[PDB]
């Protein structure tokens, strides 16, 4: 009945080798530590992906190619975005194998929420690289929680539409995807208008909320809840992947959203609350400090406490400044989210779900 998580210095010494995200695993793990918030919560070592489980979404002309750049090379999406980087086949498989772990403990009655925050990589398609992401490991852990689960929801807060997570299931009416990003031609990865529902036997069972820059905490929990709401209603699920990339609070270098970790959690207490088995990734999140007082705090309101407002002196405390405490205050810039567009969404939304069974 404790809380899982999915740590090992292996894996977090790993993960600081991620480009982007530079040593922002450790911050993250060592912010979670200096609260203590790990003494209450099954300490899990995450195990790495075969090259069989990865091959459970992946090709092997992708894998094996991963594979052979990790030692005509944008061919599976490795260029800008998705370098062909030395060692970043054993990256993924770490991450990937992490969630696969994460995974299997729901599936396992071990824990009601397993929680790995170095995992939500969304936008990678089963031959393809995106947006930073060689694998795909919210598939991996949704196909791995389809072992036991016939009904699987997956709610993406990042900043991002999860595209490559869509894409997968877009066909299928097993695993149903709800993701709040912001929507705006020219913006990564241009996909996800609230016309966007699913094709095939998926039709209906992909939900998209198109959001616009400044959107709040509470104009934010209102059409959060008041989807989600909608959504346990018609699809009932029996698991829950929650993908909270903190790239939506102020102050991340994105400048799109004006999020706080705050109104984040609403949405994951009322998610919680469900009581359904759930699997915690992270993802986006480009203002090292901010996104490790996101996820503490998270951490937080998963294990119902209420973390000291000073934050702990620690392996990174100076990083912390020019305040040192775990709030983070909304910046000065205009919502531009005009409330009738954000109903036309709602309402196109709960007509689209009607069509549920
Ligand atoms: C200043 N500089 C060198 C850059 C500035 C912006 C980008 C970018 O937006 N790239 C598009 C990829 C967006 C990240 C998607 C991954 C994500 O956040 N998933 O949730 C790249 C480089
Ligand atoms: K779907
Ligand atoms: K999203
Ligand atoms: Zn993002």
């Amino acid at each position: 009945l404790v809380p899982v998580y999915i740590y090992s210095p292996e894996y977090v010494s790993m993960c600081d080798s991620l480009a982007k995200i530079p040593k922002r695993a450790s911050m993250v793990h060592s912010l979670i530590e200096a609260y203590a918030l790990h003494k209450q919560m099954r300490i899990v070592k995450p195990k790495v992906a075969s090259m069989e489980e990865m091959a459970t979404f992946h090709t092997d002309a992708y894998l094996q190619h991963l594979q052979k750049v990790s030692q005509d090379s944008i061919e599976y999406g490795l260029g800008y975005n998705c370098p062909a980087t030395e060692g970043i086949f054993d990256y993924a498989a770490a991450i990937g194998g992490a969630t696969i772990t994460a995974a299997q403990c729901l599936i396992d009655g071990m824990c009601k929420v397993a929680i790995n925050w170095s995992g939500g990589w969304h936008h990678a398609k089963k031959d393809e690289a995106s947006g930073f992401c060689y694998l795909n490991d919210a598939v991996l852990g949704i196909l791995r929680l389809r072992r036991k689960f016939e009904r699987i929801l997956y709610v993406d807060l990042d900043l991002h539409h999860g595209d490559g997570v869509e894409d997968a299931f877009s066909f299928t009416s097993k695993v149903m995807t709800v993701s709040l990003h912001k929507f705006s031609p020219g913006f990564f990865p241009g996909t996800g208008d609230v016309s966007d529902v699913g094709l095939g036997k998926g039709r209906y069972y992909s939900v998209n909320v198109p959001i616009q820059d400044g959107i709040q905490d509470e104009k934010y929990y209102q059409i959060c809840e008041s989807v989600l709401k909608e959504v346990y209603q018609a699809f009932n699920p029996k698991a829950v992947v929650l993908q909270l990339g903190a790239d939506t609070i102020a102050g991340d270098p994105m400048c799109s959203f004006n999020m706080t970790p705050v109104g984040i959690g609403k949405c994951l207490k009322y998610i919680l609350q469900w009581q359904l088995a759930t699997l915690i990734l992270g993802g986006g999140g480009y203002n090292l400090a901010n996104t490790a007082r996101c996820w503490t705090y998270l951490t937080g309101v998963i294990l119902g406490k209420t973390l000291s407002s000073e934050i702990p002196d620690h392996e990174f405390f100076t990083a912390y400044g020019p305040d040192y405490v775990l709030e983070i205050t909304p910046s000065c810039r205009p919502d531009r989210n005009e409330p009738h567009r954000i109903q036309q969404i709602l309402n196109y939304i709960k007509g689209n779900l009607k069509h549920v069974v």
